[PDB]
């Protein structure tokens, strides 16, 4: 099928990790071209209604979304586009870098780009997080991984009281309700624009998640990193309103973050 990458044609030189469905590995298309390849382990995916949605991710195409090549489904293979710097996380965490505010700044107008073309296309990522980001060669910061959330099995992932449950970047209307809509992808954009700035710290890094459930239900937010400025600060912040109609769109997003890069 269109969809389908004759496994045959793939060749696997590195590991690259373990995520929630099991290892991926750095590989080549046909001896030439670069690619990712999840594994996905058995049990972990709902691989069926993952195979029918792959129809759908591959036609999303934007720049700074890593792209879905195709799937392997006679374990079953993802196949994406390779990022040779990896996790955004492990990247804000490298302090080699010594990252400019200008640079902190590009990273979250790449992401944002991603989501409006998304929201363009009524498409949620669902766990969007600097975890939930990738680098290139050239330091360019793109979106993966979205929508893939529906078919994870893991109880531990899918219940909001879970363990792996991304409650640090969900909007209190997830936390209660499981209302999950546009604007639940612009809170946790939000906390991903504090990820950055905070060079990848933990948000609410002194609580438990059932502590910062209870934070954010009684109004309480994070509060500016270090390396944001005022204007920064408050479009990050403008994310986290307590009604979800008052959250910008990733349109409106886009056009403070650009504003804001004329001043660096
Ligand atoms: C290990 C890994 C690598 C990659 C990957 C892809 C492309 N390029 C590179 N490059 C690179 C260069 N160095 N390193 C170390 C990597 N890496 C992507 C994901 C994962 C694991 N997460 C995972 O699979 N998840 C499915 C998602 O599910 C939730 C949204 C429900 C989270």
């Amino acid at each position: 099928g269109s969809w389908e990458i004759d496994p045959k044609d793939l060749t696997f030189l590195k590991e690259l990790g373990t995520g929630q469905f099991g290892v991926v590995k750095y590989g080549k298309w046909r001896g030439q071209y670069d690619v990712a390849i999840k594994m996905i382990k058995e049990g972990s995916m709902s691989e069926d209604e993952f195979i029918e949605e792959a129809k759908v991710m591959m036609n999303l195409s934007h720049e700074k979304l890593v792209q879905l090549y195709g799937v392997c489904t006679k374990p079953i293979f993802i196949i994406t586009e390779y990022m040779a710097n990896g996790c955004l996380l492990n990247y804000l965490r490298e302090m080699r870098h010594r990252f400019q505010t200008q640079q902190l700044l590009e990273m979250c107008k790449d992401v944002c780009e991603a989501m409006e073309y998304l929201e363009s296309k009524q498409f949620l990522h669902r766990d969007l997080a600097a975890r939930n980001c990738l680098v290139n060669d050239q330091g360019v910061v793109k979106v993966s991984d979205f929508g893939l959330s529906r078919y994870v099995l893991d109880d531990e992932y899918t219940s909001s009281v879970g363990s792996k449950f991304p409650v640090r970047w969900s909007p209190p209307e997830v936390l209660m309700y499981s209302k999950f809509s546009s604007k639940s992808d612009i809170w946790a954009f939000g906390v991903l624009m504090w990820e950055i700035y905070s060079l990848g710290k933990m948000p609410y890094e002194r609580f438990t998640n059932s502590e910062t459930a209870e934070h954010i239900a009684q109004g309480l937010r994070l509060y500016r990193p270090h390396l944001a400025s005022e204007k920064v600060y408050t479009i990050m912040y403008s994310c986290w309103h307590e009604k979800a109609d008052e959250r910008p769109t990733f349109k409106i997003l886009l056009s403070n973050i650009l504003d804001v890069m004329d001043e660096e």
